[PDB]
């Protein structure tokens, strides 16, 4: 078996292995990628997602999130605050104002260690989930608005042809905005593209082992659990590293700078926060091997999590003893 510890790989694809996103993926797959939960891929030097960055300023964020936390620094909850619109260039200057600004720091190990420490102390503002691309139509390869759309892969897989759209997302950040511990809707890929700015530190379980960041997860939400089954859906827990340690949950912890993409594997259970202003692209995507974990994914039926008119299909197809359920959640 390859990657038998679960380590995060990172690939350097040449520009002719850049060119069948598909077979690349499979690739990375047969060195045991997937089994980390979380793969890096440096694209190669020739490559570019755009000629330059210096036109997105008036971007609007529409409902830009401040997230606001409860609970002790290592376990906390987030909610999200709407606030009122505001374009890329405001929200670029409201990140490097020094009430939001990064501090300090001597490398990447100790910004960590202070976002632990003093998360929940402060409310970072997220421009999270803008649908829209900042690709060149011209980029042809590994462009996150080209890929072949999970719709098409099922109706391939099995045959059924269903409703539904695939785009992807933009997010801009500041420091110490936050993505809770989830799994992708329908236990999906996402790949994600940051393209400008500050880092992003991922912390990853395998898949092989999401059962037990589960287990963790319903002991330290106790009163969510109750409540739900599948809580984790909401997408505001949060543990850190040295919590998940303490309980002998494995993981992994990652960086991602701009330039480099990240794959997310089906059931990877993921995490994480951003150093300081940037801009992230994100979409779900669908490999043969995925069937199998969309078939097998939990669901949130309690009203909370609430999703994407494309997930219709993906329940009622693959999951239809849970459809009607799941859908009265939806309503
Ligand atoms: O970048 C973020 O805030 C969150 N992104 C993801 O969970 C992802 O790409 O799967
Ligand atoms: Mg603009
Ligand atoms: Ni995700
Ligand atoms: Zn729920």
């Amino acid at each position: 078996a390859q990657n038998p510890n679960c380590n995060i790989m990172i690939f350097h694809p040449t520009k002719e292995e850049f060119n069948d996103f598909d077979k690349y993926i499979a690739y990375m797959e047969s060195q045991g990628a997937h089994r980390a939960g979380l793969a890096k891929i440096i694209p190669p030097k020739e490559w570019k997602a755009r000629e330059t960055y210096d036109n997105i300023s008036e971007i609007l964020i529409a409902t830009p999130l401040q997230q606001v936390a409860s609970g002790r620094a290592g376990v906390f909850t987030q909610y999200h605050k709407k606030k009122k619109a505001m374009t890329v260039g405001e929200y670029r200057h409201l990140a490097n104002s020094k009430k939001y600004q990064t501090p300090p720091h001597q490398n990447f190990e100790d910004l960590e260690r202070k976002y632990w420490k003093n998360r929940i102390y402060n409310s970072p503002i997220y421009g999270a989930d803008i649908s829209g691309s900042l690709f060149d139509e011209n980029t042809k390869q590994w462009n996150l608005g080209h890929l072949g759309t999970i719709q098409d892969l099922l109706e391939k897989e099995c045959g059924v042809v269903i409703e539904g759209v695939n785009t992807p997302y933009l997010y801009f950040g500041m420091w110490k905005t936050t993505f809770a511990w989830h799994t992708e809707d329908m236990d999906l890929y996402s790949i994600n593209y940051l393209h400008l700015g500050e880092p992003k530190t991922w912390y990853v379980v395998p898949p092989e082992h999401g059962q037990r960041l589960e287990r963790l997860a319903r002991e330290l939400f106790p009163g969510s659990s109750r409540g739900c089954g599948a809580f984790l859906r909401h997408k505001v827990a949060l543990i850190s590293p040295t919590v998940l340690k303490e309980n002998g949950i494995p993981f992994n912890r990652i960086t991602q700078e701009a330039g480099e993409f990240m794959v997310t594997f089906p059931y990877g259970y993921h995490a994480g926060f951003n150093h300081g202003f940037n801009c992230a692209e994100a979409i779900n995507f669908a490999t043969p091997r995925w069937i199998d974990y969309g078939k097998m994914a939990s669901q949130c039926s309690c009203g909370e999590a609430r999703v994407t008119f494309s997930m219709d299909a993906f329940v009622r197809i693959l999951q239809p003893e849970r459809y009607d359920l799941w859908k009265r959640g939806q309503d």
